[PDB]
């Protein structure tokens, strides 16, 4: 059945709740972003109103074939009325089209649902600065102090410098980057920009990227693999067997692969700096795992919450075990006693 942390009290609304059939009492289904664990259940047969960003609405129409009459895209940073209730969509700093949702309840309660997000100090100057938020539905993916990672800018500098040095040493090296969802497009786009190439990819993945409103995208991507020296493959193929196989397909144009796997966190982060990352190598194939995150680190999450000072926190991630729930509640209390709210 639909869990309580997907329901907005005092409304008929749900958030990211498309896999439970008809939720009793729901008049509007919100979708924060186009990742499968959140859209699970949507299709061309859905006949209730879906509220989302413009970019998420492009993906619902083109990838899932949801009918246009049920897609309700909203502009960001704009007060809108939905079924009698004031709402605002804010940029979540996650994947393209991802939003947080502010609900202004008729009784005066204000609720923020973060969806999935990577907290940033820039959020402290959005429309959130303008009123008090009482309840926070929080993306707690990395809510434990072991989870440190570098800035996105530091990680992209590493990737660009590594790829440019390798290809300038060997002009017959191919660069491959893994993907299994939208998000993390800066990794492959930044590397292709430094090398003077388009990114080559499957027709399915090109279609997906063409829904994202990225400026000048026709200049950066292609389905012609032969004209490209940065290829995108499924994340599952980013291993020695998959890569050796791909190299065979390129017909002797290339004699070396340098591959990137943009993971979330990996426990090389508890010890190793970005400067010190090394690949796994077999023969003429090297694979780099780079810690490019689109979720908050522990410290980024803690700063956002201590700034916002909510009266009540409802976690939305890691909620399935009692030890995870109790650990998280302990951190929330620490933060509140340190900051004084
Ligand atoms: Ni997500």
């Amino acid at each position: 059945t639909c869990p309580f942390y997907k329901k907005i009290p005092g409304t008929g609304f749900t958030v990211d709740a498309f896999q439970y059939g008809v939720v009793e009492g729901c008049t509007a289904y919100f979708l924060t972003h186009f990742h499968s664990d959140h859209y699970a259940g949507l299709s061309k047969h859905f006949t209730f109103p879906v509220y989302c960003s413009e970019i998420t609405g492009n993906l619902l129409k083109n990838k899932l074939h949801v009918q246009e009459q049920y897609i309700h895209p909203l502009p960001l940073d704009t007060e809108c009325i939905v079924n009698g209730v004031k709402v605002v969509l804010l940029d979540a700093n996650h994947c393209p089209g991802a939003v947080m949702i502010l609900f202004y309840l008729p009784n005066g309660t204000v609720i923020l649902h973060t969806g999935d997000f990577r907290a940033d100090p820039s959020m402290e100057r959005s429309l959130l600065a303008d009123q008090k938020v009482h309840m926070l539905y929080l993306d707690t993916t990395y809510c434990s102090p072991e989870y440190t990672f570098p800035s996105q800018q530091e990680v992209i500098r590493f990737a660009i410098n590594t790829a440019f040095e390798a290809v300038t040493l060997n002009p017959h090296a191919l660069v491959v980057c893994g993907t299994y969802s939208i998000g993390k497009e800066k990794v492959f786009l930044a590397i292709a920009d430094v090398l003077g190439s388009k990114v080559g990819m499957s027709q399915e993945k090109y279609k997906t990227l063409q829904c994202l409103n990225i400026p000048e995208i026709n200049s950066l991507i292609t389905t012609d693999m032969c004209s490209s020296l940065v290829h995108l493959l499924p994340m599952m193929q980013i291993n020695f067997k998959g890569l050796q196989s791909h190299l065979k397909k390129c017909g002797g144009k290339y004699n070396q692969i340098l591959a990137f796997r943009p993971t979330g966190w990996t426990h090389s982060n508890k010890f190793t700096r970005i400067a010190d990352v090394i690949p796994q190598t077999k023969g003429n194939i090297s694979i780099y795992g780079i810690p490019y995150s689109e979720h908050s680190s522990y410290l980024e999450m803690k700063r956002f919450v201590q700034w916002l000072k909510p009266q009540k926190i409802i976690p939305t991630v890691n909620v399935g075990t009692w030890k995870s729930r109790s650990t998280m509640e302990k951190y929330f209390r620490e933060w509140k006693l340190e900051a004084g709210y």
